[PDB]
């Protein structure tokens, strides 16, 4: 069949691979696996991903989720293309969307989402540290307080990790942050925080929910999220990826008729992979205990 280059909307639970791109197997294994499989791209170009121009807008870490990853490649176009595909992933990584573009075409603007256990915003003294802790109104609004100070654009520098010495200016834009109201689900408590913001930078997302965090709980105090702006080197704490779902890539692309699939996706997939990770495992719970290491 005939040879176009398409595009398409990803969406993937991260737990159980590496990342991405290419030691676990990344999405990209199956993606690759699914579409040698399919019979949409000949072997040599599963073997050598560049032969069928692949490009993928984020190269998300380890563990981490996506409901909206979008990738480009040129294929052969068969029938039934989106189906075929799907039929050869396992279920908590789908394509929702695919569409087949011109040939000029080829990611920095992106919207985040944190889900964590809602103990992560408990005070070291005057709550309970366990999951029948439940977020109060006041908490919340210190926390959406705090997120708010990260919007508009500052010195990021300290909300990134160096091999070498750390570069004293890294200026970034941040749209919006906040956290959505509190859900439960057999009695463990989580909320969903949001960011929008432009070239996110290394460890960025999860170091700025580490702080306000590491602020809520009652180890820093809260001077330490303007002073953190400053050329002084901060130790901020760098919250799991477990959390983290890549949800919206911005760039013309319009996936508006693929909204309903991408909420779908995200409640059936990706949060509860999630959930059930913290309560069988206890990765936040875990983290938090580490707090006491920075020095503030």
């Amino acid at each position: 069949p005939p040879k176009r280059k398409i595009v398409l909307l990803m969406a993937y639970s991260g737990k159980g691979y590496h990342g991405m791109q290419r030691q676990f197997k990344t999405i990209e294994d199956d993606l690759v696996s699914a579409l040698v499989r399919s019979g949409c791209i000949p072997e040599n170009h599963g073997e050598d991903m560049r032969k069928m121009s692949f490009q993928r807008c984020a190269r998300t870490d380890k563990g981490v989720s996506a409901a909206g990853q979008v990738v480009s490649l040129k294929v052969w176009l068969i029938d039934d293309i989106l189906e075929k595909i799907n039929s050869h992933l396992p279920s908590h990584i789908r394509i929702l969307g695919l569409k087949r573009v011109t040939g000029g075409f080829n990611c920095d603007a992106r919207t985040y989402c944190y889900l964590l256990p809602t103990f992560a915003f408990a005070h070291k003294d005057r709550d309970v540290q366990d999951e029948t802790y439940r977020l109060s109104a006041e908490t919340l609004q210190q926390v959406n307080r705090l997120l708010a100070c990260y919007k508009g654009t500052h010195n990021f520098h300290n909300f990134t990790s160096q091999k070498g010495p750390q570069d004293p200016s890294a200026c970034r834009y941040i749209l919006e942050m906040y956290c959505e109201e509190p859900f439960v689900r057999e009695g463990l408590e989580f909320a969903v925080i949001r960011v929008k913001g432009q070239s996110f930078m290394m460890h960025q997302i999860r170091k700025m929910v580490g702080l306000v965090v590491a602020i809520v709980k009652g180890y820093a105090p809260e001077s330490v999220l303007e002073r953190s702006w400053g050329t002084e080197k901060v130790d901020v704490p760098k919250a799991p990826g477990l959390g983290l779902v890549l949800e919206r890539v911005h760039f013309p692309l319009d996936w508006a008729q693929e909204e309903g699939k991408v909420a779908a996706f995200k409640e059936e997939h990706i949060y509860p992979t999630i959930i059930g990770t913290e309560r069988d495992e206890r990765s936040m719970a875990q983290w938090l205990s580490t707090l006491p290491i920075h020095n503030f």
